[PDB]
């Protein structure tokens, strides 16, 4: 039976547990061997992952590139040993091709983007401005980038909207609450907190609440995944806002490599769905969650 | 309260009337005052349906075109009336611009596809040739032409797979019964019937029973929709693949009408998901089928 | 100087020839570094012809996709490499957003109009069936679905006129030569040919002399493109009626490359004029053609 | 043989006095007994032509509406004689129809869009405030208006560009000298004028003249129309840019008035195209133009 390898990035995220979870449960039903690795958030031990599958004569290896630079080496390699690459969630920034046979991920601009938009409909009549402060994923992922210029496009329309300070927090809820509290520190009006993943959302909002006053109704917080203490915050009114972020690759993930080791075709991109949530809309959402996002993963779609 | 217009095409076929009861509803429960004709499959009732809106002073029409072509003028009036007009489902090929204000619907082409494909990755290994028969749909409109281009393609890489008998049944029943009965009698070796919707596939699958065969098995079925029936005759073994069409367009199709109205922006194309089904997924799809429906098109998807 | 790359097609019509000489020599005076790959009617080949401009740093990057299908990773790269895209001639079916920066063509669908409504117009008293044979572009190319859309509509409102038999010649005269022995052979009684680029027809018109028939009168043929062996059958007598497709789009496409590198806005379509020809008007349109050609492109319209 | 009225306009225009030459002629080669109205531009005396027509029992009626608003009388009028109405060069706006078979004209709307862009594209780096001057049409005319907006929207998009003064003159040379005073009196910074047709670009011409400095260096004109005057001035240097509108109808005019007189179906909207001319190209253009001008219209486009 086949054997699948997957370097994966790290447990910084609520969603990459969850993810981690879909990938080794999908491989125990599909009767996968799946040989996993874990680079604790760091990109060359990912890269030694690698290299350890070409090592051991893997059938497929897949990933996950924590960011975008520095891949071209290994996935040469990978390239040359006979290795089909299946990427996954994160896009890498490479230059030669047919180093891997297909990307399965969200479109994080267009998560950014009703992100923003949410954000702008709401500061429609706005008198004056309205003072957006931005937690930024780990500086180099796919997603940090993209949901940074997804963002500023759906806030870009609305010029009471502009974002006073925003920097790096590596995807974590600790890296929200510390530079949540650096923000507190130096910005004096802010209205709306965009968390490029819900766990710096939560860590925010535990500065909030530490400063005394109330996340939901004086800081607004919209953030993106769609995590399970994420909907539960925003059901509770302490979030605004959420867009979904499906981690429940495991399942066509295991398919695909079927599919890449047996030579059939498979479709150059697979987009994982999406949808946004405010309070009334979590707090319906959250009852038998997990079967419905695996519904929703079933919904994607494929570019060709 | 609002006002809007919608002129259906008829009542061809499961979807249609699926989608027509998703309108009626969701405009019933979105609050909204709707003014609805049933063209009866002829494009001058539905045009004349329009130019009544117009007449009525209606806030906002919107319409799903019989077919692609014929509509410029009529196109040209509403825009002169100052009425937002929403286009539906199918597309109009227009030679004016801004002439309606976005466009949701389902990707007809990459329905197609998929039955293609799984047609491709069916007779994979198939020992000589394979013969497909395609029930189209009303020659003209927009679903028909995609599907068509979007199955030729699917199929295109395996040369054993050729559409010897390809012909137009009006996505109904009735048409699909008939066509079929006329490829019996003139393709004398049938593997794999292709319906661009399952009525057809419906009727030509009673052709199939009359005529001594066993649908299913001795000529297999893909279709496309999804339809209650179809669903049912996947899981009953007649049918062997489906593709999702989702008809409840009614609540998105609201909350469009509504901004558009307010004048609020709105993306340009709004495509509905689609997923596929086997005969097992199809008896396990079945359960709670209208509330599914309604979280899957919730996971829609906007081109900007 | 400014530097482009534009991959073409083929060699498979006199049209092809005709349009990939405009761009030569469009870019030989406009003072414009050319590039210039031929594919060889293979899509692998255009695609790795476009990476290739994009590894050589080419300021703009214009082609005409043999089909509308497969780009979706290699028109991400330009976007990413910050190349301009400019399409030409043929679209693409694209589920990107601003991956190409205007697209120069004509309308196909409107020339297979134009066609199938002279047929329409000649057999007004058609005492019984009249029997109408479609010679089909390369299946897949944006111009083969159009042309038979079209023509398919233009025929539509006269009963007598039915398409009994339809298949591919892939636009060249082999191909028409071939696909109508076997329609000579199939089908007993052909009235018209309707052959989507006029060199199927040349091909036919031979088929049909062979057989001992004689073209033009005894089955008559409608073509599209107008090229000059068309327009000579077409004086000749041995062709009905030609619908003008103009392959001279070397010096717009030469402005337009100029202002989207400058960045200079452009419109995001462009559509080249048509005009049709029976005998006599093929006589007067023969004598200055690449001049008159040149006029008519110069009277091209925009879609903003 | 056939017998058709046409109501003109007047005789304002040299681009009148051209399609009048057009009329009558195209009329007196195809065979048409033509019945000629000049309402001297005034409305009441074109609806009583049109009423003579009905009241000669001619078999077809054509016109050009010197404004939009007032036609529904004598439309439903030859609506109830049995007359088909075929619109031509002006629009109509009416709220009831199968009132006429087609409108044949050009899309004044752009003309006025590629004047403005052209204004737009040369003081595209002008440091500071440049000044527009607008010589508009007859108040009430489809073209005036569409003019009117179509130019606004060209210059829409260079805040440095703006309109300064405007006002109606007729389409007359006078006309343009007149509110060439009149705002070479009141504005005292004048960069280019922009005149909706060029007769009154000539009368202003001759304002300029007067006052002692030169058109087309100091200060520049841009019109509409491409006329015999109109191009020589051009090409003398005393305009800057003119875009053509065609008058040269007459002759499928009278093809129109043949097929809806024969019951022959005609396509809803016909559009004649147009191209631009800077010094260069007029004295390019001007040797053998009526010629060109036939070719230019035999490239028209429809829109169904
Ligand atoms: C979408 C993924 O790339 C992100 O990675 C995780 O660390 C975050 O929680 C997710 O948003
Ligand atoms: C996609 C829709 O336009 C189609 O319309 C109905 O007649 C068919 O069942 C659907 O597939
Ligand atoms: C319109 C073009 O794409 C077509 O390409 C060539 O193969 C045919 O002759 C043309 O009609
Ligand atoms: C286009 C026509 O409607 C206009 O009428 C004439 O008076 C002007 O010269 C033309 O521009
Ligand atoms: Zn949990
Ligand atoms: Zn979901
Ligand atoms: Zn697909
Ligand atoms: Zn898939
Ligand atoms: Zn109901
Ligand atoms: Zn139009
Ligand atoms: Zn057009
Ligand atoms: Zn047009
Ligand atoms: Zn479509
Ligand atoms: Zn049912
Ligand atoms: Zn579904
Ligand atoms: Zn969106
Ligand atoms: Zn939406
Ligand atoms: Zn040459
Ligand atoms: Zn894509
Ligand atoms: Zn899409
Ligand atoms: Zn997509
Ligand atoms: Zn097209
Ligand atoms: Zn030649
Ligand atoms: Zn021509
Ligand atoms: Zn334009
Ligand atoms: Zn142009
Ligand atoms: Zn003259
Ligand atoms: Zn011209
Ligand atoms: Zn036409
Ligand atoms: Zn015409």
């Amino acid at each position: 039976a086949l054997t699948l390898g997957f370097a994966q990035v790290g447990a910084e995220s609520g969603w990459r547990t969850a993810n981690t979870e879909s990938i080794k449960s999908a491989a125990e039903e599909a009767g996968v061997n799946l040989k996993f690795a874990d680079a604790n958030g760091e990109q060359e031990k990912q890269i030694s992952a690698i290299r350890s599958f070409i090592q051991q004569g893997v059938d497929v290896i897949a990933f996950s590139p924590v960011v975008r630079t520095g891949w071209d080496a290994v996935l040469q390699e990978t390239k040359n040993a006979g290795i089909p690459v299946i990427l996954t969630d994160r896009a890498v920034d490479t230059q030669d091709t047919d180093v891997y046979k297909t990307f399965i991920g969200a479109d994080f601009i267009e998560e950014g983007r009703r992100a923003g938009q949410w954000v702008a409909d709401q500061y429609a009549s706005a008198t004056g401005p309205v003072n957006i402060v931005q937690l930024e994923g780990t500086t180099g992922a796919d997603p940090a980038i993209d949901r940074k210029t997804g963002f500023a496009e759906g806030i870009s329309k609305n010029p009471n909207l502009k974002i006073v300070a925003s920097q790096t927090g590596d995807f974590t809820r600790s890296g929200g609450k510390q530079v949540m509290e650096a923000f507190l520190k130096s910005t004096p009006q802010i209205d709306v907190v965009f968390a490029q993943n819900d766990d710096m959302g939560l860590g925010a909002m535990e500065a909030i609440e530490a400063a005394g006053k109330k996340p939901g109704t004086d800081i607004k917080i919209v953030a993106v995944d769609a995590t399970h203490d994420g909907m539960q915050a925003l059901a509770d009114g302490k979030f605004n806002y959420i867009v979904e972020c499906n981690p429940l690759l495991g399942p066509e993930l295991m398919d695909l490599a079927k599919k890449v080791a047996a030579g059939e075709p498979v479709p150059e991109r697979v987009v994982t769905p999406d949808e946004a949530f405010d309070q009334a809309q979590a707090k319906a959402a959250l009852p038998n969650r997990q079967y419905k996002l695996a519904a929703a993963l079933e919904h994607h779609h494929h570019h060709h």
